[PDB]
């Protein structure tokens, strides 16, 4: 049953073979279960954490790894050799199960924020005349449903009487429409009106405001609106995270890298297992030389990347936890760093969908056809009564203004709605309309009775000022409103007899024949009606839109035994001759945090879009007051709605998305259209809302952020949830996705350039034919512990002091770039000449060493020959520790003074000292204590073929190492054009180390 709004309640009543009067019997019921089912959403699957871990293996650096242990495994297969492919695996699934753990942590916090009260609905079965009160679940298509005000409804109903006089639905859940909707039952005629044109439906989310009705249920479960929109959520397809992308990105630049070095080693050692050894077949040389540089290739991987990419990441989304954001993904904690483009709902998340009286105005002074208006405005925003009224922008009490105590007299008895406060979210909300509680919202701001409030709780403080009026005015009957006078009266007598009057202002005004000047009744003449009619005009017209209520009083109304309380017409008839007394400003009034937001965002380049379901006069209204527009700029080209952005022109449409910065009137559908389109722009939307109109939106973007109070549809879809509502989160999710992606390309680089100076290392000890000065267990220490602690120390670098003056960087550009390659290769290039020119060093040019030569050492296997050309060297100072702790202590500070300067990229280090990053300078001071653990310990020194050095090999470590400072900062000199205390620190350090002179005596090729 489709199309029920377009067909009246006679042939939809009789298409379920049901009556109004009766209702459903039994036996239709149960048929219709079995046909329809459960009228709920299925609950979303949360996915096994077996599932879970696998895609913890989608990225493409962990395949790496896995393809790494697995190759470093059969090659141990042909205990030592097994220790580095089991702590690969240890760090691949503890790295695994910390994104598993944040996933499941930031789920229980969500789900936390969740309004788990039962849905039941009010039905009119054959069972009992009477309504019956059951669950939502069990109500299928055909129920007479019963509802009235302040209930949520159950399920898509098509209307069909209205048991009061007029009945208002509150559809922001899924229109976006901030105002309440009037219903009627009669059908409307277009087979594909928009939900907003069905005014004969409703659907299910969805709450009553004022009245009471009943209908028959059309849909259910996923035939719902609610339904449908969730459905085309699941529908959508959702892409990898921009970080993701740069480090897949990474990883196939990692991959042709390893690839080449294993390739080239190859090549260049064929034709070269043709010696007299062990071969015999070119098919088992090639064997030979395969597992000789496959494992060179693995050496080049940086085993600990991942695991210090998940902990900046999750040391960044813990600091959001604690700006009430919960991120669900670890990659998504760095999108809003990149985005370009935020779109934003309106009502609910640029607003707080909470209707606030912000401007009223009485009279001041009359002299003669012309006036002067006591103009206030109350700072509230929301249903909560902590506000003040200001007037001349100066505190002020209404006490002293007979007409504000009279104004809040009319504001707190013509209105029956009231104001609850709910201890278990613990904000005041809204009973009735909500045009009605900022009426009691106001009253209890504008104390006119001047009562105490100090001692009186959160529950009482909701109607303490109003119940107070109560009292002073009983209230007798009420002349409820009709759409054809357009105001609302009510009878009250003190406990003279006054009638109270409110309604739209032109059609009040003109009614009224006096003036409530102070206390005194001046007769009202045509020159001030113009003026506080143009007052009107001012607050309707203008770019302080605002809903106008007129405040008006009857002095002398007949009593209510000439009263006729059942024709609309003689309503206007008692109310012939009134009093105007006032008018008040309400709106649905933005956060107080969304204004200096969206022009923080604009310094930062990012570019806020409002796209709204509501009408295009609300939301350009509130364009202008956040700041999106100017209060005088045109909007002709910069907004647009639904359907003016359907015949737009594909050229027309390109240059839409790309300089409106208004969408009103859109549906669901058409939410993720605008941002489909902004991503073919290649650009990264962030898309905020709530409700349910914005989950194809809240998923198809880049990053969805959800607002806490919204629903659970839209915080399925979301990325991040705001769980305090404060829009400013933002803000500061944006600074931080800019500084983890500048800290993140700091420490890939410093450990990409530790793997490479091993390469540099392994390979040139095979082409000069030294022995090993670094052996693949301390290689395996030196890339998981003292690379490990300042790389982890660089995600704490300070950010710039630009990072948010700046545009968002281009999605386009990668992480290592190509002078950021040819910046690490020279970082490489020297711990490979340096490590291996430290172990020549003690073998050549050491003091405490032998002094063996060039040729002496590229021979070191034919030492215990007779006397070929070793004549008085010993065979086992071949096998010598001092040259293996040389080569390792070299590399490991080298390290120490190349995580020195990653402190920033092309700034130097005497313009940034090291002790801006404390925990860098604190995890240095780790490192090197961890490595000197290693060499004076009992048994690590066994475990690491290494010995404890003396000063002066120690003092020759340095003259080595510290070179490396000089050679980057050289290349941080030309990077940029192509401090006191930190100088004269470093400078007794320089000369004591550089005084002695020394050389390596290398004669021979290098
Ligand atoms: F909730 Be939004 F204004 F569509
Ligand atoms: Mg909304």
């Amino acid at each position: 049953m489709e199309n029920a709004h377009t067909k009246t309640v006679e042939e939809v009543l009789g298409h379920f073979g049901v009556n109004e009067s009766t209702g459903l019997s039994l036996e239709q019921v149960k048929k219709l279960k079995e046909r329809w089912g459960s009228n709920e959403l299925p609950a979303e699957e949360g996915k096994t954490l077996l599932e879970l871990v696998i895609e913890q293996f989608e990225d493409l650096l962990v395949r790496i790894l896995l393809l790494a242990a697995c190759i470093s495994f059969v090659l141990a297969w042909f205990i030592t050799a097994f220790v580095e492919p089991f702590v690969i695996l240890l760090i691949l699934v503890a790295n695994a199960i910390v994104g598993v753990w944040q996933e499941r942590n930031a789920e229980n916090a969500i789900e936390a924020l969740k309004e788990y009260e039962p849905e039941m609905g009010k039905v009119y079965r054959q069972d009992r005349k009477s309504v019956q009160r059951i669950k939502a679940k069990d109500i299928v298509p055909g129920d007479i449903v019963e509802i009235a005000v302040g209930d949520k409804v159950p399920a898509d109903i098509r209307l069909t009487s209205i048991k009061s006089t007029t009945l208002r639905v509150d559809q922001s859940i899924l229109t976006g429409e901030s105002v309440s909707v009037i219903k009627h039952t009669d059908p409307v005629p277009d087979p594909r009106a928009v939900n907003q044109d069905k005014k004969n439906m409703l659907f299910s989310g969805t709450n009553i405001a004022a009245g009471k009705a009943m209908g028959v249920v059309v849909a259910t479960g996923v035939n719902t609106e609610i339904g449908k929109i969730r459905d085309e959520m699941v529908a959508t397809e959702q892409e990898r995270t921009p970080l993701q992308q740069k480090l897949d990105e990474f990883g196939e630049q990692l991959s042709k890298v390893i690839s080449l070095i294993c390739i080239a080693v190859w090549i260049i050692n064929i034709g070269h297992f043709n010696d007299p050894v062990h071969g015999g077949s070119w098919i088992r040389g090639a064997i030979y030389y395969f597992k000789i540089a496959v494992a060179l290739a693995v050496a080049a991987i940086p085993e600990g990347l991942p695991a210090v990419i998940t902990t900046c990441l999750a040391l960044g989304t813990r600091r959001m936890a604690k700006k009430n954001a919960i991120v669900r993904s670890l990659p998504s904690v760095e999108t809003l760093g990149c985005t370009s483009v935020i779109c934003s709902d309106k009502t609910g998340t640029l607003t707080t969908n909470q209707m606030s009286v912000c401007r009223m105005f009485i009279l001041d002074r009359v002299e003669g056809d012309t006036c002067s208006l006591n103009e206030f405005t109350i700072t509230g925003s929301t249903y909560a009564p902590i506000g003040e009224v200001h007037k001349d922008d100066k505190p002020v009490n209404c006490h002293q203004y007979d007409g504000l105590v009279e104004l809040a007299t009319i504001c707190a008895l013509c209105n029956d709605s009231a104001l609850d406060y709910n201890e278990a979210k613990g904000v005041y909300e809204k009973v009735g309309e909500a045009t009605e509680t900022a009426l009691t919202c106001l009253v209890e701001k504008m104390n006119v009775f001047d009562t105490e409030l100090k001692g009186l709780s959160k529950i009482e403080r909701a109607n303490a000022c109003n119940s107070v009026i109560k009292q002073l005015m009983k209230k007798e009957f009420t002349l409820e409103f009709s759409r054809d006078r357009k105001s609302m009266s009510v009878y009250c007598t003190p406990n003279m007899s006054k009638m109270f009057v409110k309604g739209a202002p032109e059609g009040v005004i003109d009614r009224c024949t006096h003036i409530r000047v102070g206390s005194t009744k001046v007769p009202m003449t045509s020159g001030v009606k113009q003026k506080i009619m143009s007052v009107i005009r001012e607050w309707g017209s203008g770019s302080d839109t605002l809903r106008c209520l007129a405040l008006a009083t009857h002095d002398n109304p007949l009593r209510r035994e000439e009263m006729h309380l059942e024709d609309s017409a003689n309503f206007i008839k008692y109310e012939t001759n009134l009093t105007f007394v006032g008018c008040v400003g309400m709106l649905d009034p933005p956060r107080i945090e969304v204004a200096s937001s969206v022009k923080l965002c604009r310094q930062a380049g990012i570019r806020v879009i409002m796209i709204t379901g509501d009408n295009k006069g609300t939301a350009v209204a509130i364009c202008r007051r956040i700041g999106i527009f100017g209060q005088d700029e045109d909007v002709t080209s910069k907004a647009f709605t639904g359907r003016e952005f359907d015949e737009l022109n594909p050229s027309a449409q390109r240059d839409a998305c790309l300089n409106a910065r208004c969408f009103a009137r859109v549906e669901p559908s058409h939410k993720s259209k605008i941002v489909e389109f902004l991503q073919s722009f290649d650009e990264i939307t962030a898309m905020t809302g709530d409700g349910v109109n914005d989950a194809p939106a809240l998923k198809k973007a880049e990053i969805g952020i959800a607002m806490g109070s919204g629903t659970a549809v839209a915080k399925t879809a979301s990325e991040m949830v705001l769980a305090d509502d404060n829009f400013s989160t933002i803000v500061a999710a944006v600074e931080e996705g800019r500084a983890i992606y500048n800290n993140m390309k700091q420490f890939i680089r410093y450990l990409i350039s530790s793997n490479v100076g091993e390469v540099v290392c392994i390979f040139l000890t095979a082409a000069l034919g030294f022995p090993e000065a670094l052996i693949p267990v301390q290689l395996l220490w030196v890339n998981l512990v003292t690379d490990g602690l300042p790389a982890t120390a660089l995600g704490f670098n300070p950010p710039d002091l630009d990072i948010m003056n700046k545009p968002p960087r281009n999605p386009k550009e990668p992480l290592i770039s190509g002078w950021l390659f040819f910046r690490y290769l020279a970082i490489g290039c020297y711990v490979g000449a340096a490590t291996v020119g430290a172990a020549a060093w003690w073998f050549i040019a050491a003091d405490g060493g032998p002094r063996v030569s060039f040729y002496q050492l590229s021979h070191f296997l034919q030492c215990k020959e007779d006397n070929p050309d070793f004549e008085g060297v010993d065979c086992a100072i071949f096998e010598s520790p001092y040259p293996m702790t040389m080569a390792l202590s070299v590399l490991v500070t080298i390290e120490m003074c190349n995580a020195l300067n990653s402190l920033s990229e092309n700034q130097s280090l005497l313009r940034m000292p090291p002790w801006e990053n404390i925990w860098l300078v604190g995890s240095i001071c780790l490192s090197m204590s961890l490595h000197f653990l290693i060499l004076y310990v009992e048994p690590l020194p066994l475990i690491f073929q290494i010995t404890p050095l003396n000063v002066t090999q120690w003092l020759m470590v340095l003259k080595i190492s510290l070179p490396v400072i000089l050679m980057d900062e050289t290349l941080k000199f030309v990077a940029r054009n192509y401090s006191w205390p930190f100088v004269l620190l470093i400078m007794p350090l320089v000369i004591w180390v550089y005084s002695t002179d020394t050389n390596f005596s290398d004669m021979f090729w290098s």
